[PDB]
């Protein structure tokens, strides 16, 4: 999600860019599943013109707990990335993130509490465009595929499991601005649908990972959101928002979602 993950990227003067970002959330699947994770993150890029294309690298920490019928789990972990993301003049956005993120990992409870490392490799798309009725207010719809290669667990003891989720998401956000000489501000909020497929699949186990967080392969929910994009002169941008899920076999039942953006040069 290139709003969340970075803000917005519209005429940004400025060559160079750094940012981060701070996602809170929990959600619940079935089985008395539920999780939850605090995920931090850091960015810096070069934008360039042609067509405004910011091309940078991420890191991210997440601290995940979960917890089931069948167990409890924490899991610790950090991800590094690259990304371009290109923000045409016409309305246009298209934005490419690919990350790797490794995770190590804590199951309990057969027998014994058990200490073990997972990781995957994700690539991201995402496109939309920004339709602007009035000067004020603009109609963005959206749509985004994240294909991923984990190799996580399967189960006593833990054989390994190697699967490739396929996440795709597509929706629509509105946006209603107010606006000084400095200070811009954009309350936005938006519906979706998302679905993800877990290629092989039905016996990859749940963690506190943020991984499989379903029983099968397959599920689909709602998405809500609402939301700011906050403009504070010339170098200085902050973004929150809020999101929910419905009708999910897993559901996000909270999460915020802060960006803050120090562009220079």
């Amino acid at each position: 999600n290139l709003n969340k993950r970075m803000g917005d990227l519209r005429d940004i003067n400025g060559e160079a860019g750094a940012w981060a970002r701070i996602m809170s959330g929990t959600g619940s699947a079935s089985g008395g599943f539920s999780d939850n994770y605090t995920h931090v993150q850091v960015g810096v890029d070069k934008k360039h013109e042609l067509l405004d294309l910011f091309t940078g690298f991420t890191v991210t920490h997440t601290d995940s707990s979960a917890s089931a019928d069948v167990f409890s789990g924490k899991t610790k972990s950090v991800g590094a990335g690259l990304y371009a993301s290109a923000m045409f003049d016409s309305g246009a956005y298209i934005d490419l993130i690919g990350k790797y993120v490794h995770h190590d990992n804590e199951y309990t409870a057969g027998l014994g509490t058990r200490d073990y490392s997972t990781h995957s490799w994700y690539a991201g798309a995402e496109a939309g465009y920004r339709y602007h009725v009035t000067e004020d207010a603009w109609i963005e719809p959206q749509a985004e595929l994240v294909y991923g290669s984990v190799s996580g667990k399967q189960f006593l003891s833990m054989k390994d499991k190697d699967y490739n989720p396929l996440i795709g998401r597509t929706g629509v956000d509105v946006g209603k601005s107010f606006s000084g000489k400095d200070w811009k501000v954009t309350a936005r909020a938006g519906l979706g649908y998302q679905f993800d497929l877990l290629a092989n699949g039905e016996t990859v186990l749940r963690d506190a990972s943020g991984e499989k967080r379903i029983k099968g392969e397959k599920d689909s929910r709602m998405l809500m959101s609402v939301g700011l994009n906050a403009e504070i002169r010339d170098n200085v941008r902050f973004g929150l928002e809020f999101e929910k899920s419905a009708f999910g076999k897993y559901n996000v039942d909270n999460a915020v979602n802060a960006n803050f953006r120090y562009s220079f040069g």
